[PDB]
């Protein structure tokens, strides 16, 4: 039935550590490669921002799958859609802190796409998530 | 915020299926919309159910979440999820029609109107197309 | 002189908003809206205005700074100000509508049509609604 | 949250406008965008103010009002007030632009090049000038 | 030959107007815009006038510029001039509208419809608000 | 009501002199700046194609004080709209004789927009008009 | 072949047209458009005609070939030639319409909606303006 | 894949029989019926042009075997693309006989949608080709 | 009424020279410059195809000179229509022969645009045929 | 009627040799060079993907001739329609392997265009096939 695009946001468990974001990009590397999916986690600011490009059905149940996981909660849907051809093709999955990002890139890549003071996925549009998504997937090459 | 938007979505029934099982998902669906200020239609026929729901992007999400757990379904595939102008499915909090209680030359040319498939299959249909089903559905009724 | 302008906003009225304060505003907004070339209309329920008007960029703007020191509502948010071809807005200065002195059916399927919300919330809204939302409302007054 | 937007407006200098009112606005106006998530850019010129604001809906709502309140200035006047898929004015809070300290040429012909005025006259032009003005500023800082 | 044009501009009519002088502008117009393939449409009231000319792109301007001449108003200010693909004005050669005989509540909302005016005021209308008032004047009258 | 822009052509009175020429550019140049007109005016062929942009009420009092020179004579409007931004910005009043460049540029540049042989505005659309203007002003 | 095209030219009648030759163009006409696949319209008025032809890029060509040495007009212009994706024309192998037996009200108010002129000048049309010309007189016949 | 709609062309092997023409019908409604495919079989002037909707693997394959059958030939395809919703809704398979209509109305017709004074789908478009079909269609 | 364009195309008569050709070039430069009319003329594989730009009148009464000259047959217009600006400036009139050009760029250029294995502008769409001179001329 | 392009794709027969691909390479070499008929032949995971552009009635003879070949089964149409150029313009037929190539630019180049975890022409779309042949094509000069 096609490539898809889907993107979600959540809130991150408190307390997460840098071993349970690795436990994340291990699974999810070894599941998205097996399913046909590829897609960029993002982190900051207590919350997640994710996209998955696959097959509508793999990319449906690996949410499904995702909604189980106890290092979040509060999970909102921004977008899914049929999609001509990928953009986030290079990784199963990666990883993106914004901490560990050059401070003033991320807060004027935060403010082209948002309106939020600091890291806010929940007051940004499906476009402006994806564009986001976009520029960190392209400098994180 | 974030505005109003509509998900489709499509999933196999679980054998074994019953009227009250259905009867009681709308009870609980009629009253969970109405607080969280959505609308939707559910199609059930084939065994396949395939629904769709507008309203505010968390909530909606939020009871896709709670729908993903209902064991008298499973294999959820999301169709479509995206932002809308105004609502199409107006009129019901959850609206249950089943295509089997219908005029089978009624349902026989809006199936295959919307998709390639010889019986119901929302498996082989795309976003618009389901779209422009429910829609027929909910204004013949 | 830069043409044709419409303005759509919102805000919470203030407690205590009794009968008498909306004629007062109707009865003001009349007479200076008709002195200023500001045709519009303005939606009442659930504790919340949802206003639009139309006329001339300064006016429609000076009306605005005005009604922003008006105590009887707070928390105004603009929706939205740009130029137009043609007025939608056509016959009244100014016309309250109270969605409460409405059929509820059909106001209830109106506020589903064009937001997201259980209840009446502007807040909730795009300008794209807002104005929806407005016109039909303006089309039943009529 | 309705998503990011741009305001712009304009408004006549009280008489007496001094050097450091001008300073005092720019340093109320870094604290307060900063902490409010609002980027923007002030145009001083010919008794003139030309202003742009950019985030969240109410924020900007809310911050014009403060603005209006101001006796530093009078007579002010809505450009324009829409959604925006992505921030112009990403870089600064606040900055403050003064036509007069700039070479009489370059300002002369981007006055001429957006407006039909052989003054600063912001209330000549429209809302796709006077954002095209505002822009070139901020390029050329 | 370029092709079809209209022309649409404004000016304020004369102190001392008169009714012969709107009847003289009404017969030299017809007998003029006959001869030289010219249509059109003139809006009087509250002492403004708002006209449109379609025709040749030549003969439409030497008209203006022989109105311009005129003492019967001044202060004209064009508002458009293009190419078209057809005529709207087709009916009559010239055709006066008068404001005041027109029903003032029909008058009062088209013009608040297509101007941000208290009153009749072309200066603040565009060039598709002005084709757009003088359209449904030539449509609902006529007559 | 906004920015607008003017093209307009007309005959040239026999006997234009420079002088003639130099009355025009000179109250032109002072007509225009005092107004906030800008624009460019060509001549060529015994014709005039010019421009003007700046207010709607502004640029038509010119054309109308235009229209009562002598010195040239059966104008032609080819264009009146409003635009976003100017074109002519450099200049309040610029002339250029098309007769006083290559014999081979302009040959091209007006058979790029026209369908004639000589310089006939006459023959042109007001986007030829204006894509004519607008490269003549881009070389200088 | 290559498809279905529409032409349209104008001509000057050749001075002292009559009757009985208007009669044997028309004549020919209808024989060799119909035995071609051709369909159109031929209208004459003020010492002038405008004609259209529909069918194929090659049998157009040579018919127009053809009227091109007929010395019953001379100087004729091609006003339009392209291709078209249904015919307009379609009742006719021919058909001739004179300006001269219409009502005379009609056929200035359509000259005039079509045209600069105070006369029928078909060399002061678009291309467009013919089309939507002719189609009117195939319209009310 | 989703919904797709060809579109064919082909020359009747000389010999075509209404019996013939019948055994195509039968067969090709009960396969349709059976592949969730819909369609019409146009014939005329010695020529066939057919539409079927479906899946893009299903109508693949019928017209694999539709270029199998001895009754036609010289099959050229006219359109293969995906659809947001069928025209051909009503029959699986529909014959209809341009020689045996109204001869005006499948004149106009043929002469609406192509350059030919015969049935020639050879020298129509894809558009015309289906709006051709889609006219048919709906006068049944 | 403005600039138009004109494509048409036809076949060389049989036996035509290198002689023919150049007289054909020499009034054709003459003639055009005069109409104010600007093109190209492409020779390959036996057949012609070119286009004129221009005025409509004059544009045609070329056309229906170059209809009697015994030198070529078969003509057939191609498209006729009006353009904003002249893409064939350089050249009152150009021959350009594919046979004296690369065979592999003219080759490519020739698949690119038609569906023929040798040059046939009888297969070619209007687009097509424009695109086809239009590189041709860039690469002159 | 004009230059179109076919895209189709069918599983290759079991135990397909190099000589089949040589065969097969130099009859089409031939036949499409005497068709006017330029393409390129996709062969990987067991699928052959394949593009012809030409001749309306030429291409559908050519591919009623590959439809009998022994050597692949269960060929699928992806798309036919008119196009105004040719993009495999080098190539009267040219073979590109999918496995004689670097894993990453083909897997990537693969996943860009398809939700498959491996080459799947038929969970590939009409626009989607275009594109990675064209890529291939663009690769391989
Ligand atoms: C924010 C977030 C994003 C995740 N994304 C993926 C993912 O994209 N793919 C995946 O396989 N698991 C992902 N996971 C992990 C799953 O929730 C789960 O732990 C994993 O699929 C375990 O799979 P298993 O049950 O098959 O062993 C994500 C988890 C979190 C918290
Ligand atoms: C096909 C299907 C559709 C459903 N749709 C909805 C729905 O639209 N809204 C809803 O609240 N529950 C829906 N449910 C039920 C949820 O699975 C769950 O039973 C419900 O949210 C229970 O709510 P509770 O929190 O009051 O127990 C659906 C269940 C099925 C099987
Ligand atoms: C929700 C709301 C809407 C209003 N709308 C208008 C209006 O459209 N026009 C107006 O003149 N005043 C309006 N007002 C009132 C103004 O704030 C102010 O009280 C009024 O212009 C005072 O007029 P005055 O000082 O000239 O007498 C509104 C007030 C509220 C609370
Ligand atoms: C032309 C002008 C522009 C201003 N722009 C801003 C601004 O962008 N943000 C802001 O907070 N204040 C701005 N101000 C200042 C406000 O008028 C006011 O002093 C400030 O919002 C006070 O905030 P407070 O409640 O924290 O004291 C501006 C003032 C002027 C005269
Ligand atoms: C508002 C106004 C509109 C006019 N419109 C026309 C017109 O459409 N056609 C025309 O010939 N004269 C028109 N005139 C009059 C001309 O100024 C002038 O008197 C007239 O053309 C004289 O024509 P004649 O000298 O050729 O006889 C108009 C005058 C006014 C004041
Ligand atoms: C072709 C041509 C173009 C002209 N353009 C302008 C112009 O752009 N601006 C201007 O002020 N005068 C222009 N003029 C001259 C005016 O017609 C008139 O002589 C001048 O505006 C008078 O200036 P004054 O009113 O100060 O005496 C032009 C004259 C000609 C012949
Ligand atoms: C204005 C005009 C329009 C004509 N239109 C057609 C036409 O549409 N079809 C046609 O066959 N002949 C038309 N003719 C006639 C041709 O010039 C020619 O005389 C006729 O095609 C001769 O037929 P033939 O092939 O038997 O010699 C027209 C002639 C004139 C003067
Ligand atoms: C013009 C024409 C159209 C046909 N169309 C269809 C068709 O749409 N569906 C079909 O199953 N067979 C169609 N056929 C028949 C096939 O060629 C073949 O006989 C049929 O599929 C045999 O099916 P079988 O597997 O049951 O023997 C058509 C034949 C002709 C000559
Ligand atoms: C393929 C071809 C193209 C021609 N192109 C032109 C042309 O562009 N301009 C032209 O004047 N003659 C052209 N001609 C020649 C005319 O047919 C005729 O010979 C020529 O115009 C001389 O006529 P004249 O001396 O009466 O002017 C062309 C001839 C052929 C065979
Ligand atoms: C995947 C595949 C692609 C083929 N592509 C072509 C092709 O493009 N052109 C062609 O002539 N034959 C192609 N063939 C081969 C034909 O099936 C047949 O062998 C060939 O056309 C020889 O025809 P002939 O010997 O009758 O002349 C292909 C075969 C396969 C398996």
């Amino acid at each position: 039935m096609g490539l898809h695009r889907l993107i979600f946001l959540s809130c991150a468990t408190d307390g997460l550590s840098y071993p349970d974001l690795r436990d994340i990009m291990a699974k999810s590397e070894v599941n998205n490669l097996r399913d046909g999916i590829t897609g960029m986690l993002c982190y900051g600011n207590g919350m997640f921002l994710q996209t998955l490009e696959g097959d509508r059905q793999k990319v449906s149940e690996t949410y499904a799958r995702i909604l189980k996981d106890p290092r979040h909660h509060s999970a909102e849907i921004v977008e899914f859609k049929a999609i001509e051809e990928r953009t986030f093709i290079n990784w199963s999955m990666r990883l993106v802190q914004l901490g560990e990002m050059d401070s003033d890139t991320i807060r004027r890549l935060r403010l082209k796409y948002s309106p939020a003071a600091t890291f806010q996925p929940r007051s940004m549009t499906a476009e402006q998530c994806f564009r986001f998504l976009k520029e960190l997937y392209d400098m994180s090459q």
